[PDB]
């Protein structure tokens, strides 16, 4: 029993984290077999950010222009090239803490772990959600740029973030390891913004189930509701809409618990439309969207 | 920018954790030089559960009724003794990923990382608190016992949990590394139940400086108070109450925003009486008590 925002062990991405450094910037690189990975902005002095060009800036640099650091060795750069927003690093030691992985780039509503680095050294992890607009809402100071956000099956880390930038209401974008951006954000100094967020729905439902099955029932009610006659309901609290691969995706758990999907979204539609009434659901007074189905079956059964 | 619940990195200790087997029981071992620390219940049958005597269990067992496995690899049991609540298992290799590490015993309302593990394998890793009534809010299932908990102070492994039960309210109970107990609890299958709880102080005015650090003025008042006058406020909500240590504890992060400590009461007060009135703070509609001030100042700060 019991349910936390729990973040997968950070153990195998601790031993690919190295501190990149070049002119008077440092931050985080991904070290993996022979080449470091890190935002291509490292190259850029303050003034450079106003407007970059990274074409120009990264032929002006030579190798011996970064220095890589991996604990106490200095790891010799034997090539430098961008793809995208990410700048590759060639070195002439290949990682041997280097696990099995995989690029992967997520959807809006999938969850990943962040492992936040500060010169190349881990400061603690946590369980984030890309949100409908893209961004993250994660714990990121200066220096942080380069830390990695990931998923873990089995053996095979799922590298599907690297963190580039806050924007100014205090929530953060980055991209993909292939350097795509997440969302509509550049590496530019220059007036950016996060649009309106939404909540995830799928993932309120599955952490309604997920209360069910620790005991949590008195948001459920008699009343059942059409998937229409819900996502009417849902799209006026800013709510994503629900569609039917959504309702299969929550198939599992409404086995396990007994309870249909939408006999789920008729709680959690009156929910949306009465308030929790001074009440909580697994501590919380808010509903919670940063957990998908596939995290509630995962925790609720190791 | 930004305010997460942020767990240690587990690293270190998932490179401690192995797999013990005795019988038909299977839980998790923590692997530290040459030594596999563990719940001692792991050489219980449930029949044994009710009122075991764990020096008659023990002397029954020899060295190869336990097994020991680390990955693909089983350790040779060479000796076994008990120290209170937690059994130690001697094995003829010593672990060569042991940290540098110490134990320590917590006291109610400090937090620590949670490296939940299943069959010695590590499944997730989470930031918990001592509660005051000394249960800890965790997320545990059959065959979690022996998973730790943790803290890092500079290049060291603070082990301060090992988790040996849930009682009837979905909580959960352990030992420190020493095998005592946190609170009155035992390891016998009889009728326990978790005290009433009550709301850490000291970690809501630490979270509320969090909240001004990262730019958030609009729960301050005008006043201030007495500690004395705070303190049988807050105890009519069931809060903890605020002491002198505690009150220099929180002050790093009264000098950092210019808000002296007794200031920040006063707003607490506030808060207990109006709520937040459709607002949050750093995410949350209610007000967090599981960060404590070396947590807010550390990720604050970007300590590694
Ligand atoms: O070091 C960080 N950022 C650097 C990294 C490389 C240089 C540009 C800058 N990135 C940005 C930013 C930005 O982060 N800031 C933060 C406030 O000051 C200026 C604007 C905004 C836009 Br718009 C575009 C970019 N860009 O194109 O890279 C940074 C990261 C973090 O998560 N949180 C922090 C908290 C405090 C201070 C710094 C950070
Ligand atoms: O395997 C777990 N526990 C086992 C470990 C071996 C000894 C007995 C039992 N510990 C307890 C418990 C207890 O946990 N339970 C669990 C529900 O059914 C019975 C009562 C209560 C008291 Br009172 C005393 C003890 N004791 O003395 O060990 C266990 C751990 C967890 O965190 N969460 C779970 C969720 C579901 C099922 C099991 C667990």
């Amino acid at each position: 029993s019991g349910f936390r925002k729990m973040a997968f062990p950070s153990g195998k991405v601790e031993g690919c984290m190295v501190q990149v450094t070049c002119g008077t910037t440092t931050l985080n690189g991904l070290w993996l077999d022979d080449v470091v990975y890190c935002p291509r902005h490292v190259i850029c002095t303050s003034e450079d950010m106003l407007n970059p060009n990274y074409e120009d800036l990264l032929i002006r640099k030579s190798n011996h222009n970064f220095l890589v650091q991996a604990g106490n060795v200095q790891l010799r750069v034997i090539g430098h090239s961008m793809q995208n927003c990410v700048l590759k690093l060639k070195v002439d030691t290949a990682n041997p803490k280097t696990p099995k992985y995989k690029f992967v780039r997520i959807q809006p509503g999938q969850t990943f772990s962040v492992l936040a680095c500060y010169n190349g050294s881990p400061s603690g992890v946590y369980q984030c959600a890309m949100r409908p607009n893209f961004t993250i809402k994660g714990s990121f100071l200066n220096g942080s740029c380069g830390s990695v956000g990931f998923n873990i099956d089995y053996d095979c880390v799922s590298f599907c973030y690297m963190h580039h930038m806050e924007l100014p209401t205090g929530v953060h974008a980055g991209t993909d390891l292939e350097g795509n951006f997440y969302g509509p954000f550049v590496d530019r100094q220059t007036a950016q913004a996060a649009g309106t967020d939404t909540t995830i729905t799928v993932n309120v439902l599955a952490w309604l189930y997920a209360a069910v099955i620790n005991g949590d029932r008195w948001f459920l009610n008699r009343f059942t509701t059409t998937l229409n006659d819900f996502n009417l309901v849902a799209m006026k609290y800013n709510y994503e809409p629900l569609t039917q691969d959504h309702v299969d995706i929550l198939g599992p758990l409404s086995a396990q618990t007994g309870i249909a999907v939408l006999d789920m979204c008729a709680s959690l539609k009156e929910l949306l439309q009465n308030g929790m009434n001074g009440r909580t659901i697994l501590g919380s007074a808010l509903l919670e969207d940063e957990f998908t189905p596939f995290d509630v079956v995962r925790q609720c059964s190791g």
